[PDB]
């Protein structure tokens, strides 16, 4: 019933423009809670540059370091959902999803910080609905 182990990959941290705000995850968790979906805090928050999505081997390592960090910081827990925040569309996500879901036994969900912030209530509602359906 509860999403105990999940992670955030923030590709927007260095962006400066369209950086995911610091209250966005906690707001999002409140939003899922309102739908009947209880999530704990993500056991891993990791930032990366958008450029990373251009390199498949770097994607694979990024995901594997999320898994390793969760294991070290939370007694061996393994994330299931990995929420990915991006500042613009990037077809690299397609590679990331494949590695994540078919190689690593993860479930991923991507979103754009632009549409999600400032005038984004309906975008955020749709995000919470997709997350709820996935996990």
């Amino acid at each position: 019933s509860i999403v105990k182990h999940w992670a955030v990959l923030d590709f927007t941290a260095s962006e400066r423009f369209n950086k995911m705000p610091n209250d966005f995850v906690d707001n999002l968790i409140d939003r899922c809670w309102r739908l009947g979906m209880q999530m704990e805090a993500p056991i891993v928050y990791k930032t990366s540059r958008m450029e990373t999505l251009s390199n498949g081997n770097a994607i694979e390592e990024l995901l594997r370091s999320v898994i390793d960090e969760a294991s070290r910081k939370h007694g061996g827990a393994r994330p299931t959902l990995v929420l990915c925040a991006m500042s613009r569309k990037d077809d690299g996500y397609k590679t990331l999803k494949w590695i994540a879901e078919t190689k690593l036994g993860l479930v991923t969900q991507c979103f754009l910080t632009g549409p999600a912030t400032k005038g984004g209530d309906q975008y955020r509602a749709n995000l919470a609905l997709k997350m709820n359906a996935k996990v």
